[PDB]
């Protein structure tokens, strides 16, 4: 149905936001089949985001599009193939009514401790199925990436499930490099709470 | 040399303590043989930590020894084992004179969006080679986790090389889960330089 070019905006998440992320979390979760693990209210945002300034703590980009500290990318997408988007009411877009949310990203500083010097680690990068595959990941990815090199980050890293190589042949055309001798290890829930000096 | 029993104390760096820290991630980078890899200097220490209130950025805790917000953890240790430290005048404590620096850990809020909270990214830990094997590295990583607890951490994470099963095996034992599917990626160098929008 959308067909041509359109018009992408990245711009900074405000709490505004809020429930098209809780939704794009909720989406996110089945694509890697942890839906039961994914516990994620718009409460939860509010009470977690926008408590810092943004690119000094959790924070999120939304993707949104239309048809013709960090200011919006603006950019437009020849269209690969037309776009079914079956959904575009429940994603209509709360500080532009006449665009449709179509992702987001969030990320927040890290640091290398070789370099002495802080970088950033991007968690989630989502955008919904009838939009994916026309440039517009690359777009949210690339947005994150330009400000963390005008903030001067050493490095910009994030994760990727080793079976998720639609994702891996993605991340690796941007010049990334997956690592093969890292394991993340986690501690929470009962063993977190059991973990005593 | 020194035997019995010593007094341990883990504590929030200051900038005093670059002096020491560069030394330390010096000698880590030695372990892991990644020196030339490694450019720590004390300005660059002083240009990238202490900017921001402690458990809201790149945070660490030192650890030293004698014998006799966040609240210095002091714990007695029984020597497993009697310790000779030749470079003891080389790590005095600035915060104490009759203080031996031996350890630190740096760390830094991470994010979970399944869960909508904030939680802890343990990146270094490291004790020097006399003090190993009394119990004084699980001090200071119980101190980051407890810390982490008061603070309402959903999770606390770090990574480990996938070769080192003896780290793997003490971190289960600890309760922690090594993922075996999640990867590290990476975009520095002249990738990151080319990554534009
Ligand atoms: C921990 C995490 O969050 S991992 C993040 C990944 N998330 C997921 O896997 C969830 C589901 N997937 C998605 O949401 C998406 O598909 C993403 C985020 C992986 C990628 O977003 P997309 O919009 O599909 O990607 P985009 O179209 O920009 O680029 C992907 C491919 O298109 C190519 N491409 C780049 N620019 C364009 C363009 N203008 N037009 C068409 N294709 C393009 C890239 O070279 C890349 O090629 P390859 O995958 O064949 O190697
Ligand atoms: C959490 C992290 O990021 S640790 C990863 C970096 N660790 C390194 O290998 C750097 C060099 N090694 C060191 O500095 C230390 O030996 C540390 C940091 C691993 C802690 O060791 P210790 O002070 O000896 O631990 P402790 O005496 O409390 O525990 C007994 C044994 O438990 C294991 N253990 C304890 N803490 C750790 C840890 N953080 N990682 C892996 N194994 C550990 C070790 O086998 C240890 O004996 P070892 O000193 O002979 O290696």
């Amino acid at each position: 149905a959308m067909e041509g070019t359109l018009t992408a905006t990245v711009r900074l998440a405000t709490p505004a936001d809020a429930p098209s992320i809780a939704k794009l979390i909720r989406e996110l979760a089945d694509f890697e089949e942890l839906s039961h693990a994914c516990v994620v209210t718009e409460e939860k945002l509010h009470s977690s985001l926008w408590k810092l300034p943004p690119f000094q703590g959790p924070t999120v980009l939304m993707l949104e599009v239309c048809q013709q500290v960090f200011e919006p990318i603006v950019r437009s997408v020849v269209l690969k193939n037309p776009i079914d988007d079956s959904a575009r009411e429940g994603f209509r877009s709360p500080s532009t009514g006449t665009h449709t949310t179509v992702g987001f990203v969030l990320f927040f500083p890290n640091y290398s401790t070789f370099l002495a010097k802080g970088g950033y680690y991007i968690e989630d990068l989502y955008v919904r199925k009838p939009y994916r595959g026309t440039g517009l990941g690359t777009i949210l990815l690339k947005s994150v990436v330009q400000q963390a090199k005008k903030l001067r980050a050493g490095r910009v890293e994030w994760c990727v499930l080793d079976w998720n190589v639609n994702a891996i042949k993605f991340y690796e055309g941007l010049g990334a490099k997956v690592m093969p001798e890292w394991r993340i290890c986690r501690l929470t829930g009962e063993a977190l709470e059991a973990c005593a000096l």
